[PDB]
């Protein structure tokens, strides 16, 4: 059926559901899962896209919007849009945010 | 009118960069305004600074769950369709915990 | 506490279906409540009506854009990765008119 | 170098940058673009999953949460989380919308 998994990152230890093991083919008395394991059973016509897609996801740029109000200091109230961009480094700790602000209040 | 502003912050640093466009909309000083995430937040209005606060957190330190497709080969020399659906789980930092989730075997 | 509300908002009929539990957070009644779209704005803080219509909008309506990898063949037997960014673009209705984007050959 | 393309769903009918074609090593002046036609320019290995990446992205749930208060009859006001999800008929036209909402005002 659908198999449950996780991986744990510093270590690259991994869980596998017995769903998954029969899935992969593999035994669940005996296989060790470990990432590089993992992507041993990867199609090798797969094995690189499937590396930069995790990659793209989990250590790119993941934008979205905030709309916020604020104050002028003469008192007056603007509805801003944000749009926020996130610039993680290797670690995948935030190195910086960036992006753009467009006053709405038209 | 000005037009857009854009803004940087530096996450070490906690500097907080604004072109003058920004600035502009803010109704604030570039030689005087501190330039720092708090000095925004005293800035904005005060029944919107609780959201903000959840929904930037949420966008880059909550989970944001994908899916991957891919074929693997199995012991036995057979091929298989798929579908991964993957959860981050970071810690405070940024960095990621784990990942976690879901495979379905798809294939036909 | 009735906790965890659920909900669903028919489109073609406009017709809100709410758990008892929603009705229970928003202080109605299941058997008075019109159970409609404009009576959830009616019960929305006023300050956040606007805000919020154009976030679902933006959702539901706006760009929302995404990868896609694959490898192509060129008509010269060759081999080759792309990149390819997806923007869509739909029409009031939620029809796609057109998608649109980028491709970048990333062979090495 | 970087190709820029517009797909017009209701005809199929594909636009093509120059530097698309060069991508694809198809020629300008004569290779007609349909979906149909880029679709046999893929790999024959990707044209099943990227149909199905298309339709995922495109047709299918793509959630998100929308932030905010609401004032009970009694005046009230409870700051709540919505969770939406999404739900398109073929033609990609909302059929409906639905999700949770939870009371946060803790």
């Amino acid at each position: 059926g659908i198999g449950s998994w996780v991986l744990h990152m510093e270590s690259g230890r991994l869980e596998w559901s017995q769903a998954v093991h029969d899935i992969f083919g593999t035994d669940s008395a005996t296989f060790d899962a470990t990432e590089d394991a993992y992507f041993q059973r990867v199609h090798p016509d797969d094995r690189a896209r499937v590396r930069r897609e995790l990659d793209r996801h989990v250590l790119g740029d993941r934008p979205f919007d905030v709309e916020y109000r604020i104050v002028r200091p003469d008192g007056q109230v603007r509805e801003l849009l944000e749009r926020n961009h996130i610039q993680r480094q290797a670690s995948g700790q935030v190195d910086h945010l960036w992006g753009t602000v467009i006053d709405m209040t038209e």
